[PDB]
């Protein structure tokens, strides 16, 4: 299963590692992408993702927008997690860098509720532009199933357990 990772609360935990290499190695039910409204998985945690796939999560993205029309900011799609996971969970966190609303980012991390056990990254953090440190505070006073926490970034994964509390 998950190994490595430092425990913070009850159900969460956090990882210095990329996310893409954590799935490809625990093949989990659920992989959570940093979405966007309209699963353009262009750049951050969405475009590596994706580019792990061969785009074959951008060519089912874009069918399921074709179909469905864009997500909302706080909302979610569970669509196949490919060669990653058995499902992606595409999040949609608040872009603060779009001038998004960030009081969206507990709606956002409410979705995570749906599933037993999830594989993540800190919604709206990096190219999205909220504080990480606010985004995992409130991951962990939102999340209730366990999450398993991928950060990328070496010296955030070290600001963020530093100064958790
Ligand atoms: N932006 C991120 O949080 C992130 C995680 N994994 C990766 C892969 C190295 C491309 N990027
Ligand atoms: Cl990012």
């Amino acid at each position: 299963s998950f190994s490595g990772y430092l425990k913070l609360t009850d159900n969460v935990y956090i990882k210095n590692a990329d996310i893409v290499e954590e799935a490809k190695k625990v093949k989990p039910t659920v992989v959570v992408n940093a979405a966007n409204v309209y699963l353009k998985h262009g750049g951050g945690v969405a475009g590596a993702l994706n580019k792990a796939t061969n785009n074959a999560m951008q060519v089912e993205s874009d069918d399921y927008i074709a179909t469905n029309g864009p997500l909302k900011v706080g909302g979610s799609c569970v669509l196949s997690g490919h060669n990653l996971a058995k499902h992606c969970l595409h999040v949609v966190g608040p872009n603060v860098n779009k001038g998004e609303d960030i009081q969206l980012l507990k709606s956002a991390y409410e979705n995570f509720n749906q599933h037993e056990v999830l594989l993540a990254p800190l919604l709206s953090a990096g190219i999205f532009g909220a504080d990480p440190i606010h985004s995992l505070r409130v991951c962990v006073d939102t999340v209730r199933t366990n999450v398993y926490l991928a950060v990328f970034d070496k010296n955030l994964y070290d600001k963020l357990v530093s100064s958790f509390l």
